[PDB]
């Protein structure tokens, strides 16, 4: 029993990556896939957009979040083939190894260390249970995702939060994809 009526509507979309990694219609599945299994209020806008498109309400699998308050949230989504199912647990973090291991005779000779527990053991997980690091919201996590932002992008930005909007992009495996414009209703 809480509120939710400043509701948002999904306006204009526009790409960034053209040509490079992926296209308007692969951005808006990925994102309405997405948010058909998170919580948010916002990002389900786009969620209706492209459920409304594939005229088949079938849409979305697992998710591995990482979520904030106001400045957007990052997830790995799995579809392509999900049919592993993944180890997730505290995965950010969750180290192979707190210490040296290219050339240890050359690189700080601590310990005898372990080289196959747990080393790779994310990594076949995720290169087989094939997945993709996407992330949306805000503008300051769009500057720290090592990503550059360009002057056009900028001027078209500022120009709907000058109009009152909600204006917010969208990244992917650390790339800009594109970025949306939003109203409210
Ligand atoms: N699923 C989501 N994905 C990305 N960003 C989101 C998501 N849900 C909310 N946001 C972020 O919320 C920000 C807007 O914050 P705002 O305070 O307007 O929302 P709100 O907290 O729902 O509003 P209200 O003040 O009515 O509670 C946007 O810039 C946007 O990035």
């Amino acid at each position: 029993s809480f509120t939710m009526h400043g509701t948002p509507v999904v306006n204009q979309v526009k790409v960034l990556t053209e040509s490079n990694r992926i296209s308007h219609h692969k951005i808006l599945a990925i994102v309405g896939t997405a948010e058909s299994n998170s919580e948010h209020p916002l990002g389900t806008a786009i969620t209706k957009y492209c459920k409304q498109e594939l005229d088949t309400e079938t849409l979305g699998t697992c998710i591995d979040f990482q979520v904030v308050p106001g400045c957007g949230i990052s997830c790995k989504v799995t579809n392509i083939e999900g049919l592993l199912h993944k180890n997730n647990w505290n995965i950010e973090d969750n180290n192979i190894k707190n210490a040296s291991l290219v050339q240890i005779d050359a690189s700080n000779e601590q310990s005898s260390t372990s080289s196959s527990m747990i080393i790779d053991a994310q990594i076949s997980n995720a290169l087989n249970a094939q997945q993709y690091k996407v992330l949306i919201g805000n503008r300051e996590w769009m500057i720290r995702n090592g990503l550059v932002i360009n002057n056009d992008v900028n001027d078209f930005m500022t120009e709907h939060e000058r109009k009152g909007r909600t204006a917010v992009l969208v990244a992917v495996d650390d790339e800009l994809c594109g970025l949306i414009a939003i109203a409210d209703t």
